[PDB]
Formats: C-alpha cells, sequence, structure tokens
C-alpha cells in the first residue's frame, strides 16, 4: 500500500511507478536506464505534456540509501506535477515548456538493504577485491575531480569511490542518460539529506564555477522562497565552500558537461533526527522543497540556453 505521507520500501516504490505512468499516460513515461548491482531496474519517468524539441530538467533521489526523506520527495514531485497540472498555472506552465527526469531513486539496492538488514546504510551493494567490505559511494564515483581528497580509496570507508569513475552500474547508468541526452538537459538536481542546504559547483575542488553570481543569487532566491512556508532555514553556496570537499559527485560531473544549472538539495533536519525523519515531517518537508524546486525551475525556462 502506497503513501505520499509514508516511507514506501522498493516493492511499493517500484509498483508506484506503473501505477503512477499507467494513471497518467498523458503526463508520465516510464523508462528502465539501466541494471543495479543486484539486477533492480533503475526506473526514470519523464514527466510533462510531449511535444517536439522540449528542453529538460533532470533530478534523482535515494543516490544514498539511508536518505529516505529524499526518495519520498522525488515521490511528491511526481504527486504534485499529476495534481496540479490543470489546477494551477505554473505546474502548467512547467509541464507544457519542459519536461522533467525525475530518477525516484538511483541506489535501489542500498534501500532495500536499509528496509532488510541496517537503516543506516549509504552506499551501493557491490562487493570489492581483497575485502568483505561492501559498497562505494555513488556520489564519489562520478568522472569529476574523481577520487580526490574528501573522497576515500578504502573499500570499508562511508565516501569509497569506487574502483574507477562510474565503477557502479547505478553511477553509469545516471552518466549514460545524461550524456544520450545533453542536448536537452538545462538543470541537473540531486535530492539528499540532512543539513538543510542548496549546494552548487564545486566540490571536487576549492573552485567557483564561471556563473557563480548567477548560482549565488538563484540559490539565495530558492532558499528565500522555501522558507516563505514555515520559516525553514537553508544555507547556500559551492559544495566545497559551504559544505566540504565531495569529489565525483553527479552535480560536478553534470556541469561540466554543460549543464549550468546543477544543484545538491540536502532536505530536513538539522541534526535533531537526522536520516530518521519521522513520517509525520514529509508533507512539510516535501511541500516546502516544492516552492524552492519550482523557483529553479521557473528560473531555468525564462534561462533557456
Ligand atoms: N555533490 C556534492 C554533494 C555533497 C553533499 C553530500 N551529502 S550527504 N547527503 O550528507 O552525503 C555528499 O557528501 O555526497
Ligand atoms: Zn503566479
Ligand atoms: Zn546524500
Ligand atoms: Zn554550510
Ligand atoms: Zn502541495
Ligand atoms: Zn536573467
Amino acid at each position: 500500500g502506497h503513501s505520499y505521507e509514508k516511507y514506501n520500501n522498493w516493492e511499493t516504490i517500484e509498483a508506484w511507478t506503473k501505477q503512477v505512468t499507467s494513471e497518467n499516460p498523458d503526463l508520465i513515461s516510464r523508462t528502465a536506464i539501466g541494471t543495479t548491482f543486484l539486477g533492480n531496474n533503475i526506473y526514470l519517468l519523464k514527466v510533462g505534456k510531449p511535444g517536439p524539441n522540449k528542453p529538460a530538467i533532470f533530478m534523482d533521489c535515494g543516490i544514498h540509501a539511508r536518505e529516505w526523506i529524499s526518495h519520498a520527495f522525488c515521490q511528491w514531485f511526481v504527486r504534485e506535477a499529476v495534481l496540479t497540472y490543470g489546477y494551477e498555472s505554473h505546474m502548467t506552465e512547467f509541464l507544457n515548456k519542459l519536461d522533467f527526469y525525475v530518477l525516484p531513486v538511483l541506489n535501489i539496492d542500498g534501500y532495500i538493504y536499509t528496509w532488510t538488514k541496517n537503516r543506516m546504510w549509504r552506499k551501493t551493494r557491490s562487493t570489492n577485491a581483497g575485502t568483505t567490505c561492501i559498497g562505494t559511494d555513488p556520489n564519489r564515483n562520478f568522472d569529476a575531480g574523481w577520487c580526490t581528497t574528501g573522497a576515500s580509496t578504502d573499500p570499508c570507508d562511508e565516501t569509497y569511490c569506487g574502483s574507477a569513475a562510474e565503477s557502479e552500474k547505478e553511477t553509469k547508468a545516471l552518466a549514460d542518460f545524461i550524456r544520450n541526452n545533453l542536448s536537452s538537459i538545462k538543470a541537473y538536481l540531486s535530492i539528499h539529506s540532512y543539513s538543510q542546504h542548496i549546494v552548487y559547483p564545486y566540490s571536487y575542488d576549492y573552485k567557483l564555477p564561471e556563473n557563480n553570481a548567477e548560482l549565488n543569487n538563484l540559490a539565495k532566491a530558492a532558499v528565500k522562497e522555501l522558507a516563505t512556508l514555515y520559516g525553514t532555514k537553508y544555507t547556500y553556496g559551492p559544495g566545497a565552500t559551504t559544505l566540504y570537499l565531495a569529489p565525483g559527485g553527479g552535480d560536478d560531473w553534470a556541469y561540466d558537461q554543460g549543464i549550468k544549472y546543477s544543484f545538491t538539495f540536502e532536505l530536513r533536519d538539522k541534526g535533531r533526527y537526522g536520516f530518521i525523519l519521522p513520517e509525520s515531517q514529509i508533507q512539510a518537508t516535501c511541500e516546502e522543497t516544492m516552492l524552492a524546486i519550482k523557483y529553479v525551475t521557473n528560473y531555468v525556462l525564462g534561462h533557456l540556453y
């Protein structure tokens, strides 16, 4: 039984991706962009009213297994699109002019493991040579300043970069999709938790992006829009500056592919519950995040390239 106000297991999310597509065929199409290490299908939802030469925004959730609110947000975004299309001016304009490539759960194997064995699991579930230690951090596995300071060469570590850039089938599947659709993808959004942050490149090195002033002003405004609903306080800025060095990230990789608007959203909370954010907070977290996402979406539409 699926619920947008509850954390759903992979079996439930998978059945939901099929159901939401069948219930809304004129607004959603579903494809498998590859398979995980354990052979699970990596589903991707193309959300929007079909049309020729449409620009797109890519958004992923569940890169890190324990960040259950991120998986919940991708489902809420799709919920919003199907419920408010034709009922709300902005969402109607967004789905007519843009397509949203929503990847609800990238690290499916890790997510299954948080539900079955270890709630605090972060990485993939792939094996490593010369150790019984499992998994690679997908957010340290992209080919952008890969395995430098901020990523670990130790397979037993939470920030393990992997054997090579894109060693993970999940990472390769995401990277291959973006590369195959580079001409249409105008924005990249990666949903994570926690610490209430809106981060933009760079994280692989201490350097500011070409459009730093633009990204700083956009993140500032997105943070402001999010705060209007419940007064939730978000901080923002370049990754290495506001957070820490985190090389091999999807956001930095997407940015270096030419995707000018690249953001990582760290959702609720600030540490009280951490990754174990209660279900009672899903609605509030998702609704306020919607305001920041819609603001970024509206900006991208007014600044197409
Ligand atoms: N691509 C830069 C994103 C950095 C933040 C992210 N934070 S988290 N969700 O706590 O793991 C991470 O360390 O991968
Ligand atoms: Zn308006
Ligand atoms: Zn994360
Ligand atoms: Zn910070
Ligand atoms: Zn709503
Ligand atoms: Zn402008």
